[PDB]
């Protein structure tokens, strides 16, 4: 990241 921080989405 984003919305799923930390990722992979
Ligand atoms: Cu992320």
């Amino acid at each position: 990241c984003g919305s799923c921080y930390p990722c992979s989405c």
